[PDB]
Order: C-alpha cells, then sequence, then structure tokens
C-alpha cells in the first residue's frame, strides 16, 4: 500500500471474546473471521459459541483457545 498501516487490528495478544465458530478449516481449526481477519481456534465446532482467549496474533492470522 502507499499508505502506512496503522496496525488497527480487532484483536491483540492476551484477549478474550465471546465468538461463534462460523467456519472450520479441515483439521479442526475453528475459523473466527472478524471483519475478514481469520482467527484460528483449534478444537471447535461449526456454530459453537465460546469465549476464546486470543493467546497470540500473527500478521496473517491469530491463535486462540476455548476457556469455556
Amino acid at each position: 500500500m502507499f499508505r502506512e498501516e496503522s496496525r488497527s487490528v480487532p484483536v491483540e495478544e492476551g484477549e478474550v471474546y465471546d465468538v461463534t465458530i462460523q467456519d472450520i478449516a479441515r483439521q479442526g481449526d475453528g475459523i473466527a473471521r472478524i471483519e475478514g481477519f481469520v482467527i484460528f481456534v483449534p478444537g471447535t465446532k461449526v456454530g459453537d459459541e465460546v469465549r476464546i482467549k486470543v493467546e497470540r496474533v500473527l500478521p496473517k492470522f491469530a491463535f486462540a483457545s476455548v476457556v469455556e
């Protein structure tokens, strides 16, 4: 981009959100796509509504786990 990225992202490392697993990648990774940003929550189900702890975030995708 010609414009610098402000890095204004939805999620940061160490956060928790009440998300619904809308999609799943073939392996068991729940895809929480917030505005298009793909957060992987391994070990979930389609339609599963859980509090995910976003452990860490990468420039292309985020990792989170279910803390019930």
